[PDB]
This record gives C-alpha cells, structure tokens and sequence, in this order.
C-alpha cells in the first residue's frame, strides 16, 4: 500500500505506535562515512540544484513554484502565497545549512520543478510525561529518561512538486536526497507536519479560525453566513457586530518588541515551553530571528510592567490567492505564533493579538490546537476548520501524545 513509506524508518501502523513506550531511534545506528558522497542518480532531463538564499533570483524561483503549486484548501478555492521576504526568513534561521535546501530543475531551461527544505531546530523530544509515569510504575525510569536532552535535528517543510509532474514518484526522490544531505551532516532525525495522513503521526490537531473582516470572508467564500443568521432580518450587520473588536489593546503596557527585549522574551518563552513534551529550545540569536518584528512577515508585542517584560505574543502573516473572485485577489491571514503569559490570563493576552491583527488590516486569525490554544477558543470566538494537522518524526519512535503537549509551530 505504501511503496515508499514502507521502506522508511517510521512506525508503520497505529498498532506498532500503540506499543511504543520510550523515545528513541527507529533504525540501526549509522555513520556519516557509510552515506554515499554523491547525489542520488536522477532522470537525465533533470538536475539537482542547491538554491542560494542570498540571491534574489533563487528566492524568486522558489516563490513562483510555491505560489502556483503549493498547498490548497479542499475545494480549490485558495492557495498559499508565501512572500519572498517570508521565505528568506523561514529558510534562513541562524546557522542554517545551505545544502539542506534541495531542488530539482529542468536541465534545458532551468525551470524549477520540485523543492523541499530542511532547517536546523534544537528539539526536546524525550519520553513524554504520561509515559514517564508508566515507567516509574514499572521500575524503568532510567531507560525512559535516556533521550531527555534537547537534540539538534532537521525540521522539513515546503515539499512541493509542480502540478505537471504530479504522481510520477518525484516526491520520494526529493525526500531520499534530503535525507542523504541531512545524514551527511551527522543528523539522523527530522520533524515535519502535513495536512494528510501518512505512516504514522505522533499527534494530530484541529485547525481554528477567528474572523476579523467577516464581510470580506463571506465575499470570497472562506466563510458563509451561517444558517442561524438567516432567521435575522439582517445577516451581515449581525455578523459584523458578533466579531467586532476594540480599536486599541486593552493591556496599557503593550508595545512592539525591540532588540533589547530578546533576553527577557527568551527566558519567559523557554520557561513556558518547558511545560510541553515536544518543543523547541531557542538561543538569543534564534529568539531575535523568529520573534523580532519584520515588516509584512512577523509581528511581536510585549507587555512591559515596571521595566520588566512579563508577557508577549507573536503572529506571522501569509496571504493566500483567492482562485477566481472578481472582487478580491487575496486573503490576508494572521497565524498565532509563540507567546507566554505570566501576568494576565491567556485569553486576555490573545485578545490583544486579535485587536492588533485587526487594526493592521488582517482578515482572519488562524491557529492549530497546540500549546494552550484551546483555552481561548470559545471566549475569543474561534471556530474549528476542516481536517487535521498531523505531526511526524523521521527515525524516532514516540508514544502518541495530545496536541496540547506539542509546542513546535510550523510555518
Ligand atoms: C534525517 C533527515 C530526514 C529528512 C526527511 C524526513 C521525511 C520528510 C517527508 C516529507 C515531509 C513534507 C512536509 C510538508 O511539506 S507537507 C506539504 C506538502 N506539499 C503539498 O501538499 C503541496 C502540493 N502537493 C504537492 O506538491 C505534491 O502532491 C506532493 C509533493 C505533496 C506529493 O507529490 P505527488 O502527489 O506528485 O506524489 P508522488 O507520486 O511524487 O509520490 C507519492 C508518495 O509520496 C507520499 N506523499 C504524498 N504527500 C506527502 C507529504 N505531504 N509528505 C510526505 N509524503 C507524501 C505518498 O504517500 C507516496 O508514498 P507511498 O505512499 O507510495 O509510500
Ligand atoms: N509542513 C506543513 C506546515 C504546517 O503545518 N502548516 C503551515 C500553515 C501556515 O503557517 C499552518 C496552518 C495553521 C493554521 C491554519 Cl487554520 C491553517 N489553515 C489555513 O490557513 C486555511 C487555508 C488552507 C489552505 C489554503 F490554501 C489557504 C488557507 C494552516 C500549518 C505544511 C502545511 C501547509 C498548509 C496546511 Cl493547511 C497544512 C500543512
Ligand atoms: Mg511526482
């Protein structure tokens, strides 16, 4: 049933998953010197390419591939349109490895046909808490704790094959070549998400959406006027009233983050992310890169009380192409990113997020039910979307966890 994934070091069924009790590697330990030094052989009409993310033309090529061929909704009404500035930010964090960005071009005209990207992440991925309690019952705490240390691994994203080349087994070729480049740098695990079911996720969660401009969302059919709103003499006036927001944040210590906040935001975020079984560890350079405001890309605000940062939130921007509306070309979406609340309830912190996003002209705020994102769904008028986001590891055995134990945001 899975000619490619059946050959790979991942759990093969949910039943195999069920019997996983400790974190650890799936495969034979291997060494760097065992891995072939040359790229995988490929069809003579194609060539492997390592883009230069410092070259505008190279970023543009990836931008165009994704604009026309990346993820769509179910009914082909929307397609993500990551910007060039966003791609530079997502693909080039501190100490990124250029060779982890793998592409296939057509030899004759250098047209970009397929891409996959790997970036470094330092991840805690040791045995989850509920299994550590089970281990204590069995007298097995040391084996359960063996891989507690954060690990330097690969996060894989942006896998894309051009529409004209779909169903020709090119995606396995990409994933094998990515794996070889990552293994040649002595890294043997990867983490990735997908909106489809593959062998075999360790967590799964619903998407959630908070309308900010309901009149536009209904014009472009992202939203409907829900059936209950018809019994009303006037639907859209009532929908706008339901989702109205104040003009300005309610917390008077809220301001944009600046470079001098980096140490305090690192500390409050790392103390919060400790709570979770799987989550990133960030240096000051990584907090600077992923959280300092960047025009059109990432937006971050801190609550400062008595010259101390006590809370913060961040959200990032991804517009989507609206396929065939005469009125609107683009959905302007905000996505909840990292945050930490120490001084006020989380719902009060995130209400300020919605206020800021709305004032900045975003149409919708979206998120997955990781972190403590459930705690504020109902009070802040989020609704569940369609399908689920699935979280996976490569070459890592891991017990199933709830998505409220996951703290890694994937862009
Ligand atoms: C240590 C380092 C390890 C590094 C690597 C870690 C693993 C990284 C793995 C990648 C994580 C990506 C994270 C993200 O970016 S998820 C976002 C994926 N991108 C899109 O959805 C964009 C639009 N769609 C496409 O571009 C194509 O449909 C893709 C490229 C998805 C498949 O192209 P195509 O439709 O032309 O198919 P094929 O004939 O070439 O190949 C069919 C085989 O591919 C398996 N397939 C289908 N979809 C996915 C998917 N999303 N992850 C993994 N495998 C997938 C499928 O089950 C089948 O295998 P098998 O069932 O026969 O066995
Ligand atoms: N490797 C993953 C990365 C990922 O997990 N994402 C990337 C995506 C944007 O940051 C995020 C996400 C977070 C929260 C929500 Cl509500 C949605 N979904 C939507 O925005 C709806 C939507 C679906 C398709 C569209 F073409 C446009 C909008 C998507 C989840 C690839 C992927 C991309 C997009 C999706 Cl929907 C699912 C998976
Ligand atoms: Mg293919």
């Amino acid at each position: 049933a899975h000619a490619f994934w059946s050959t790979q070091p991942v759990p093969q069924t949910e039943d195999e998953t069920e019997k996983i009790v400790f974190a650890g590697p799936m495969d034979e330990p291997k060494t760097v010197a065992d891995i072939p030094e040359e790229p995988y052989p490929i069809a003579s009409t194609f060539e492997w390419w390592t883009p230069n993310m410092e070259a505008a033309d190279d970023i543009h090529a990836i931008y165009e591939l994704l604009r026309d061929n990346y993820v769509e909704d179910d009914d082909s009404m929307f397609r993500f349109n990551y910007s060039e500035e966003f791609l530079q930010w997502a693909l080039c964090p501190p100490n990124y490895i250029p060779d982890w960005h793998v592409a296939v071009r057509r030899k004759a005209d250098k047209k970009l046909l397929a891409f996959i990207a790997g970036v470094p992440v330092t991840l805690r991925m040791g045995t989850p808490k509920y299994m550590k309690v089970k281990a204590q019952e069995k007298g097995e705490g040391e084996e359960a704790a063996k891989y507690d240390e954060p690990r330097h691994i690969c996060e894989i994203n942006f896998l894309c094959v051009h529409k004209q080349l779909r169903e020709k087994r090119l995606a396995p070729i990409l994933i094998k070549e990515a794996t070889r480049r990552v293994n040649r740098t002595n890294v043997w695990q990867a983490v990735y998400t997908a909106g489809v079911l593959l062998p075999t996720p360790y967590a799964s969660g619903q998407y959630f959406h908070r309308s900010l401009n309901p009149e536009k969302l209904v014009e472009i059919r992202f939203s409907g006027i829900p059936a209950q709103y018809q019994k009303f003499q006037n639907p859209m006036a009532m929908l706008k009233r339901n989702y109205q927001l104040p003009s300005a944040p309610k917390n008077s210590g809220l301001r944009e983050m600046k470079p001098s906040d980096v140490p305090q935001v690192r500390r409050i975020l790392m103390n919060y992310l400790d709570s979770f079984d799987v989550g990133p560890v960030f240096s000051d350079a990584e907090i600077s890169h992923y959280l300092l405001p960047r025009d059109g890309v990432v937006f971050t605000y801190v609550v400062e009380n008595d010259k101390k940062v006590t809370d913060f939130f961040s959200f990032y921007r991804i517009p989507s192409t609206v396929i065939g509306n005469s009125n609107y070309n683009l959905l302007n979406a905000a996505y909840v990113h990292y945050y930490a609340a120490t001084s006020i309830p989380l719902h009060q912190l995130i209400l300020d997020l919605l206020i800021v996003a709305h004032s900045r002209g975003f149409d919708v705020c979206n998120m997955v039910e990781i972190l403590d994102n459930r705690s504020f769904v109902e009070q802040l008028k989020f609704g569940a979307g369609d399908g689920h986001l699935r979280y996976y590891f490569y070459n890592w055995a891991y017990p199933k966890i709830k998505p409220s134990q996951v703290a890694l945001v994937m862009l």
